[PDB]
């Protein structure tokens, strides 16, 4: 039986799923760790104990416990990111889509979901692996990992809540893929990890962490990089926020043991309800429980690792969307709303700048304002709105990614950079938001191939082009088909810094992505802040 | 006799001078102070004692003792600025051009020469007042004043070398004009002071100083403003440089009395030979002996005077040239030379930035570099050369002037702003230097009306247009002829910030002159430097 697979953990039975007038096999909700429940809350994951009989892998698993977005009830633009299954702390499962007939030793791609480390689900419609697995003939895996305090509460020095456990959940799923994917017809020596936003940061973190490097071959990072300002905190800051969470829940704070015990007694929703209260600043694009620079998962600071070439040397493919900032401004900044053009007054610009760079002193804020204000036309509401989008996008996504790409490329074995700038014809969000954080994912996963979803012909073609770049890259370390006539995606090099756009128009090659602003964010501002 | 005038100081006999197929009267070398020689060196000027008989005013006076430019011997571009008469400490004289027949009560314009407070002469060919006096029917006066240490050595607290004596020379010439110009047919109630570079700064300083305000009606400032970073120093810095001059000349430094006595024994050239050695920094566009913020000539800081409206409220006309920086880069910065295109390497750019902003710390230098580097094309030699021109021009001339105009306009009675951007067809300097510091002067003084000087027809027309703006402004407080059909030079207002270009093409109105860079120079950089 094509739907029966024996693994080192036991037998699993999958399900035949229709896809684009054909079918493939899906193995959904396979456990890769023991349920991290009770006294196991906050602890490192434990390998799943093997089972007897046949694991029923016909249905999606529970999602991890998380904050749920209720800002626009019933609206598909926001609800498409929310858990679509029951939430449980029992949530460490993976999903595999397998071509039919079962392959022998094919390329494997492992998806790591984003969600700012506070949310996310492997089960979202937008992460349905069937289209990519079917079209490009890869074994497509999606893993899961604990988010929020359950994944990232960090009391450094404790073994009960050491931090980074969600990253260790991801590593354990990669370990399981390494050990077992061959039985599904996957080649464990040709595994590509790929992820978006926090999943992109996570991919970079596995590139860096000595304990993860050997578990995959190559990597794709979408709108995320390990050095993003929101993606990690120090052990002191992690400790502070954990104690502040305890304070919100009226915990005994006299020791780590007392705090952890109190926190373990709470219902999951109790933690989630006060999660946002522990942030040190009035901010946007900052999240409470995130990876911690611990000296173990990350042996030294991210900057010193990148500078010294202390990371996995392989090929990477990565890039960003045109309007990375707009999502967070909409949700978090005055003057921005879903149902208006959100033209921004000078005053709301200033408020926005302060929320966007919460760690800056007044001089730093002046620097940012000067860098992004057109002083020939400073009361232009469109320019102010677009300026803020750029500030938030450049600071949180594009410039950290550019800093990563330039550091990585000095030691790596091949870099391909993209700029995704296609606004989908059927987008439900307002026009002012442009090409939003997260909205390339639907193209990467082939949703535009589905008739009922109402994409244009050109959008289907773009999706096929992207799926083929991603999968060819996963296969070979190069997104370009050898000896094809199509226009080539050039290698990013230190010297020429080339990248391509990704849209429905003929591909163009560009150079030096947002270089002017990234010198400001990567070199000048940090120096200014360190001096003053 | 038209050439004989009786004044309160005694009788003067002038000379009939040919001008443009006609003639006018010139009274050259009239004394307005006692010779500031011997024990009077460094002291405030004394009014000239009246004389018996007839003062022979047929020939140009001596020039004040100054550093003489020998960088390009025999080259007209540089030598046109050098003294063209014998140098003497006996140099406090003025020149008057008077229409023929002698007017009754006509508009008076008083020219104050530039030269960075270290040089300058009233007698330069380029300051020949005959063309303007003849064409526009004004009484044209040019004054003189002590420069270098002779005018500006400052030992605050001493009455023997108090500082600012060159500004007091200028005021005494204005006093003489006030008291005597009526006899030459001038109206002492309608005197316009005008000057370029240090002369423009000086004009602004007379606007500010309570002791000067009553001596003139209105004012024109060309490429200079009183708040320019090179135009004044503190009393502490003036003292330091005076003592350092003494050190260079092996003076007794035990007291002001000992230092001044030593300095008074020296031949003028002895002072001049070591003048440049007292500067505190490795710099360009900085001069050794300049006006001092003394609490007397200037009652408080220039910034507090400007902020509180502590200045003469009247009409002003002022502006700048396109390439204010190039002169000083040519003379003072590596990579720049007279006979090459002076394309600038990244390395010479950095050296240039450091010379241009000598008071900045390393962070400030980084700020300037970031503000003026095109990071998409950073090795472009033309862009680097042009970037440096802008840095030097914006920092030293344009941005201080813009700061002055905006402060002044809040309290004043009418502001007219220009941007002179015509490159003269017969310019002897290289093309890379563009529209140079000082090169509007020849247009203001009507040299393009002289056939033998080889200007184009369009340049003559531009000169006539400029002379007419300047003189109509001097007459009425408005450069525009009432009820003429020509296009109007609009008033500069706080709200609309309009200015005109001045070139051979039809006049255009623009707004917000170099506003982006001037926020950097006037607001951000000073804040950065004060914090770090
Ligand atoms: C310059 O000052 C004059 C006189 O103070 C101003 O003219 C006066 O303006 C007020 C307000 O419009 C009138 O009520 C007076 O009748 C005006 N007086 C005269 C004599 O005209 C003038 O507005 C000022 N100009 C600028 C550009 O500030
Ligand atoms: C007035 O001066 C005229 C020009 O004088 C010249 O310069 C002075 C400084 C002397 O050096 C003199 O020898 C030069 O000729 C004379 O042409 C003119 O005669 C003088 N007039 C009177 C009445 O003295
Ligand atoms: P990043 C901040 O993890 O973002 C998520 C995936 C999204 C829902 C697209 C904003
Ligand atoms: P400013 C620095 O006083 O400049 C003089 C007049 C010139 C010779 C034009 C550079
Ligand atoms: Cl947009
Ligand atoms: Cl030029």
């Amino acid at each position: 039986s094509e739907l029966l697979v024996n693994t080192k953990s036991g037998k699993v039975m999958g399900t035949r799923v229709p896809v684009l007038s054909s079918h493939i096999s899906a193995f959904l909700g396979i456990p890769f760790a023991e349920p991290p429940v009770g006294n196991m809350r906050f602890r490192r994951p434990e390998p799943k104990k093997p089972w007897s009989g046949v694991w029923n892998a016909s249905t999606y698993p529970n999602n991890c416990q998380q904050y749920v977005d209720e800002q626009f009830p019933g609206f598909s633009g926001s609800e498409m990111w929310n858990p679509n299954r029951e939430m449980s702390e029992d949530c460490l499962y993976l999903n595999i889509w397998v071509p039919s007939p079962r392959p022998k030793s094919t390329t494997v791609m492992v998806w790591i979901y984003g969600g700012g480390f506070y949310s996310g689900s492997s089960t979202l419609d937008v992460y349905n692996g069937k289209y990519l697995a079917y079209t490009e003939e890869v074994v497509l895996v999606s893993l899961s990992y604990r988010v929020g305090a359950f994944g990232f509460l960090a009391l450094h020095g404790s073994q009960e809540a050491p931090g980074n456990v969600g990253l260790l959940d991801q590593r354990m799923a990669l370990q399981w893929v390494h050990d077992n994917i061959q039985f599904f017809g996957g080649d464990p020596k040709t595994v590509t990890i790929f992820g978006e936003s926090a999943g992109g940061a996570s991919v970079g973190m596995h590139i860096l962490s000595p304990g993860s490097r050997d578990l995959f071959r190559r990597a794709i990072l979408q709108s995320g990089s390990p050095n993003c300002p929101w993606a990690s905190v120090s052990v002191a800051e992690g400790r502070r926020r954990a104690v502040e969470l305890g304070r919100n829940l009226n915990c005994n704070l006299n020791s780590d043991e007392e705090l952890i015990h109190c926190l373990r007694e709470k219902k999951p929703q109790e933690l989630i309800d006060v999660e946002w209260n522990v942030l040190p600043f009035d901010s946007i694009f900052r999240f409470s429980f995130v990876p911690v620079i611990d000296g173990e998962f990350f042996p030294t600071s991210l900057e010193s690792m990148l500078n010294s070439g202390n990371f996995k040397k392989t090929q990477i493919l990565l890039g960003v969307n045109k309007d990375e900032g707009s999502f967070f401004l909409l949700y978090g900044a005055p003057g921005f709303s879903k149902d208006s053009e959100s033209k921004i007054s000078r005053e709301d610009f200033m408020s926005g700048v302060k929320l966007s760079v919460p760690h800056a002193n007044d001089l730093g804020l002046d620097a940012v304002t000067l860098q992004y204000t057109d002083w020939m036309d400073d009361n232009n509401g469109i320019k102010n709105r677009d300026g803020l989008d750029d500030i938030v996008g450049d600071h949180n996504v594009i410039c950290p990614l550019m800093h990563f790409v330039n550091k990585y490329t000095k030691f790596g074995n091949g870099t391909y950079l993209y700029f995704f700038n296609h606004r989908a014809s059927n987008l439900v969000w307002p026009e002012w938001m442009g090409v939003i954080h997260g909205y390339e994912i639907e193209f990467v996963f082939g949703l535009p191939l589905v008739k009922e979803l109402n994409y244009t012909a050109e959008e289907e073609a773009l999706s096929r082009r992207i799926m083929h770049y991603w999968a060819t890259f996963a296969k070979t370390g190069n997104p370009n088909e050898p000896h094809s006539q199509e226009s080539k995606w050039p290698l990013f090099t230190t010297k020429e810094q080339k990248f391509i756009d990704l849209n429905t128009e003929p591909m163009k090659v560009h150079q030096r992505l947002r270089v002017q602003m990234c010198v400001f964010w990567n070199q000048f501002l940090p120096k200014l802040l360190n001096a003053t």
